[PDB]
């Protein structure tokens, strides 16, 4: 067929968003070098004894860094103290989270305007949340504290007498509110009395109680007593 | 049935890793007993400047050997004011340069084995060109932002430029085009024969098209290879 035409064609011929990004980054690196080196000095210099100070500092630091077009891209041009900066942000986050959780468990109210099943389910789901969070915490806090201690970051909140312990105590508060809802609903109906839900309910209560007793590490007076109030039904 | 027994069971109970903990102690051990060693490495990294990239290679070689004394590098260094940005810059500069040099040496010091039949030799050269094209296109794709960082960290960037190793690679790509057009112009005479003529239009096109592809990649042809191209055009 037509290989000559093809070769003549070839011979007679032998005679995107990223560039903008690169320039924006370059702009920052040139015109904000001193600003960034300043931030780096402050981070390196920082030391905290109050976790609330640390919070304020990370707040500040995030705000300052938000003036950078892309934090990672720009910072990769600098002798930025990544390890400590990460330690600080991570500490800030964990603390605030744990605190959220504790305020959520402590201030939990068994809404009497809720029927039995949704109420018990509410508490069960909360307990699950608490259990996951704390278990993750225990799973990571030792290596975390190893790093934090090097970086002048407080760790008392991380201990057993810290926010975690407070959380376990309110877990027992929860088992109380649950056994209370169970012993209540156990009276609020009928009639014939046991009945198939009057044995099932008693079990959900007993078992929730045991699950929490094991989680928290033990029971106080009033709840060991409520559990006793369950044994005798 | 028997729910009381169950509740009594629970009552009578309400009376009475090591792979990760080991790792943690090992790390704690390094952090305690290698703090000065690490702060020293960090000082040395921060202080460094290179003018020859070969010097840089030597440095990163050393740095890797030194860091290998750590039970887990990431775990230990996360305890220190380590210059992560620059250390990363250095290691990647070393890796890219050595990779590029491996490639350039492979394409330049490539031999068209005359002891191999047509198709396998042509496949060899085609696949090497593919390798080359992928590497260079990726390099061009990332080199600008790389150079931006490198310049900040006192890391050489000439090898990254168009007159750097990339140019060498493009030139040896044209040499590969000569060798392909050689294998074709040869095989177009050899087999079998007589009689003959199968693929004598196909093989020729494979030659022409390979030449054009390379010509476009490398940026042009010199005298002698453009001459091999006329030696192919006239068939």
């Amino acid at each position: 067929h037509r290989a000559p035409e093809l070769v003549e064609f070839y011979q007679s011929l032998m005679k995107e968003n990223r560039s903008t990004f690169l320039l924006a980054v370059k702009a920052d690196v040139e015109t904000q070098g001193d600003f960034v080196q300043s931030l780096a000095t402050e981070v390196r210099a920082s030391s905290f004894t109050d976790i609330e100070d640390l919070l304020a500092f990370v707040s500040w630091l995030d705000e300052e860094l938000s003036f950078l077009v892309d934090e990672r891209a720009v910072l990769k041009h600098f002798d930025w103290p990544e390890g400590k900066a990460d330690a600080l942000r991570e500490a800030a986050f964990e603390y605030q989270d744990l605190m959220k959780l504790e305020k959520q468990v402590t201030s939990f109210v068994d809404d009497p305007n809720l029927s039995c099943e949704p109420a018990l389910k509410k508490m069960y789901k909360l307990l699950e949340k608490v259990e996951q969070s704390v278990y993750a915490l225990l799973r990571t806090r030792d290596m975390a504290i190893s790093r934090y201690k090097e970086f002048g970051i407080p760790v008392d909140w991380l201990s057993d007498t810290g926010v975690v312990g407070k959380i376990k105590l309110s877990s027992v508060q929860l088992a109380k509110k649950y056994m209370k809802r169970v012993a209540y609903e156990l009276d609020s109906v009928s009639g014939s009395d046991k009945d198939p839900n009057r044995e099932f309910l008693l079990l959900q209560g007993v078992r929730f109680a045991f699950r929490v007793h094991q989680f928290a590490g033990g029971f106080d007076a009033e709840s060991m007593k409520a559990f006793e109030e369950l044994r005798s039904r």
